[PDB]
């Protein structure tokens, strides 16, 4: 009767949030129809279900404490499903959830986010998505002497992030002083 599929929703909210033409409407349109779609049980499933609420709390600052927790409950249901899903996306999604506000769950916990960071680089180092993300952890908690090797990685094969990947590197780069300090 025209209900979404859940995957295909979350791939057209990517593509507008990739090109900046997502607005509060449309995150929230896509979360309630993810919510009122059915659940076939998969990683997959759970995984969307998180991405979206996250989604929807990104464009609050992240003080969207209701939804930061449908995200870290639908996250652990993914990694409980099949926790190689997607080379260990919801693991990593997890990580960065606790990193940048754990503080604000009540069974979150910032520094062991962490650990997360570091077992999907430990599964998957060939990813450059995989060390920005342990170095934005390491950064967020201040802690930037581990962070460095990651950046050097990330930077290394920095054409194979995302445009908002690339965007949260320089970021990051921009605030140490320039990419050109890294002096990998």
């Amino acid at each position: 009767a025209g209900q979404a599929d859940p995957l295909a929703l979350y791939d057209l909210l990517e593509g507008r949030i990739a090109a900046g033409t997502d607005s509060e409407a449309d995150r929230v349109a896509a979360l309630e129809q993810v919510r009122a779609a059915a659940d076939d049980q998969s990683a997959a499933y759970a995984y969307v279900r998180a991405a979206v609420a996250g989604r929807v709390a990104e464009g609050r600052g992240l003080k969207a404490l209701k939804l930061l927790e449908e995200m870290r409950t639908w996250a652990l249901t993914s990694i409980e499903r099949d926790p190689g899903y997607r080379d260990m996306a919801a693991t990593r999604m997890l990580g960065t959830l606790y990193v940048l506000a754990g503080q604000h769950l009540a069974d979150g916990d910032s520094e062991q986010g962490l650990e997360l960071l570091e077992d999907v680089v430990a599964a998957h180092p060939e990813a450059p998505t995989n060390h920005l993300r342990l170095a934005e952890g390491y950064i967020a908690l201040g802690d930037p002497e581990p962070a460095f090797p990651s950046l050097c990685l990330a930077q290394g094969a920095r054409a194979q992030l995302s445009g908002e990947e690339q965007r949260l590197l320089d970021g990051l780069l921009a605030d140490i002083g320039g990419a050109d300090l890294l002096a990998c």
